[PDB]
């Protein structure tokens, strides 16, 4: 994102660099840097939490598909067992990247009441329940990256003017 | 009725369940 | 779960350790393994109660199987003795870790009854009946863990807050 | 960690030193002095936590060994008298500086039981519960320490920004 | 042990303080020398 | 405990001594020394009843040790009167301050029964019941007790927080 890679230059060569540049953009090199590596981090930990606001929203997506599906089998005037869950749904419990042990019976798409169709939409709808784990979890290191990456934001910044006003006060021909 | 089904885990996977979780949710699971 | 194993460090190495960083971030390391003690000893004061809770709900099961059993050995036209446990209440009670003595009669599998199917039932889910013990026992311990957890993540965030506002103050080239 | 260890020198030399240097930076190597002071303080009082999280942590560990050592002889088919601690839990009691008695019975290492094990695993991991009588009596000191740090901190800083404030009204040459 | 920017935060901000503000302090003092040098010479006139 | 051993100094030396301190740490050396004078009665007054459960403990032991000689002249197939204390219980009685006077009978080590060594158990685990009398004794003392070094603990804090806010209100240099 920027013009150096510092992340392979060794010291020695890091210290002939910052001479070939001055002494007030060396600081800001080593100030933008230093805010690289803290953003990655920080963005690397936003990006472990919408995981668990991803798996929110589809658990609750499949649990409103079986709400639908029971939706039909309740107003079913003859006894409530034909019922089937929506190929998608299906597709949601056989993954096996979600541990959704739900319902301990045979044989589904063949086929599950309506009454026992309502433990499915309770194991779905239980595994949507994550976003205080994550809230728990993120509240001390959230105050600590917001902290440092704001205190090094400001630091860069006042580097920038200080070299400014430095340069200001030379008068050519005077 | 829940997410987890600590009925079938073992001891010492139900230990990094609860390490996977914080120390107060570990004790709303319980 | 941090970087730095302060379970191995001797004394002399913490403190070369903690000269090496600041002095807030010495107490912040000092409350984040703390909080890493009390919370490994309390979570594995949770999973001594899950081992009574899943003892509760396997010998629920089991008792259940065996209604499931007499409720056809009961409805039985002739006399009630043409019954056998299915085979997984078996190995149920002959398993050694249970201490599940229950008949005092000879050569289960072949056969008891509908009358004294009652006892093994009876004696099933009698060890059921064990989510008290485990509540009496661990109340003033669930009090104090509590208590310290919480009085210990709001002294590290105290530490946190302090440690960004005693940098705030320093202005550069001003 | 600075220049001059103004640690030995008496207080004619320190004057005639603070003479040498100016009158601003005579208060910089006070303030700097006071605060590695009052940091050596504050370090050496949390290297006194640390050892009792760590006697936590290996109190835990040693508790732990003994947990995996009953959960194979709480499985043994046999009378639940087969059972020897681990290697290292031996050298964990017999150790000196721990003051862990125990059991009150004979012959450790050959042999107790499984249900006598458990008043081991109790005694050892009773003394693993010591992370309040180090949050109680070190609150009120924490308080003073920290506040005290930032205080000096903040009022070095000033000294800083007011040595450069002076220094810049002079102009040569006009 | 990726989570190190801020035990050199904390570390080096009391010391680029100073480091920052002597090196402006002295890039221009440098400076008012050299214009002082360029008037000193300027005032002398030669066969007048 | 402390720096400053205020227990000798008369009162126009204590005077001094607080003019040579602030005025806010002459508050905190007063509360100070308040709560240690507080915590040593308190502790004082707390190792009073680990003396009523020493005893306690010690009586149930030696009666468990009589009921072990019991149980081996209970199952004595010819008279019951072939039976002696163990070397230990007599020492205990006929050590001079416990007042534990038993049998009123003669010669104790040859011989008592096994139906007179009854009353020597009942007069041993007799003098094991006495943790009411120290907690009839005592509860409106650890009442006044804990308030008080409670809210003397707050005190001191709320000294320390006003210590800390009034020098943050001094700039230098501006």
């Amino acid at each position: 994102s920027m013009a150096y890679d510092l992340g392979s230059m060794s010291k020695d060569d890091v210290i002939d660099l910052f001479n070939k540049l001055g002494v007030f953009q060396a600081a800001i090199l080593m100030f933008a840097y230093m805010y690289q590596a803290q953003s990655d981090l920080s963005i690397a930990k936003f990006a472990d939490m919408n995981e668990a606001s991803k798996e929110s929203t589809t658990a609750q997506k499949m649990a409103n598909l079986v709400d639908a599906k029971i939706a039909d089998v309740q107003s079913s005037s003859d006894k409530n067992a034909k019922a089937q869950l929506p190929d998608e749904v299906i597709s949601y419990i056989n993954d096996p990247r979600n541990d959704i042990t739900i319902s301990g019976i045979d044989n589904i798409n063949a086929q599950l009441g309506a009454g026992d169709l309502q433990t499915v939409k309770a194991a779905i709808s239980a595994k949507a329940n994550n976003l205080t784990t994550t809230v728990n979890n993120s509240q001390l290191e959230i105050q600590q990256m917001s902290n440092t990456l704001n205190l090094l934001t400001s630091a860069r910044s006042d580097m920038q003017s200080l070299q400014y006003r430095t340069i200001s006060g030379i008068s050519l021909g005077k």
